[PDB]
């Protein structure tokens, strides 16, 4: 599954058990906005239990404390990160902007054989995402 990350599911998101996430940050004007939701859908099936997939919607206007918490302006989405939160919280980049499930899936792969650069957050997750 897919699950949309708002600041109401938030909670939901980071309360669970899984702590490793990728996040799809995806503007819902972009062209093709189904297009690329299925893709990370796609992606989604190969990495059930280990890597919860979760998009926000950019163009969003109550999405932007998380879009200045993962450090992104809007006219920079869509754009992919991974999260780790076992546990000091930790960002992860893919090599390529394109978001084909291939590219996705292989930017996921490559995160769990521990091939991708790590970066620290050292903001507090918001007291309201528990």
């Amino acid at each position: 599954l897919v699950i949309e990350f708002t600041e109401q599911t938030a909670p939901k998101i980071f309360g669970g058990e899984i702590k490793t996430h990728i996040l799809l940050f995806l503007p819902k004007s972009v062209s093709d906005y189904d297009g690329k939701l299925s893709n990370f859908k796609t992606a989604a099936e190969s990495f059930k239990g280990k890597i919860l997939f979760a998009f926000i919607d950019s163009d969003h206007t109550d999405n932007q404390r998380i879009l200045e918490f993962f450090g992104l302006k809007k006219e920079e989405c869509p754009a992919v990160r991974l999260i780790t939160l076992e546990e000091e919280m930790t960002k992860y980049k893919p090599e390529s902007e394109e978001l084909t499930a291939e590219r996705i899936t292989e930017f996921c792969h490559r995160f769990l054989e521990g091939k991708i650069k790590p970066h620290l957050m050292s903001q507090e997750l918001p007291e309201d995402w528990d």
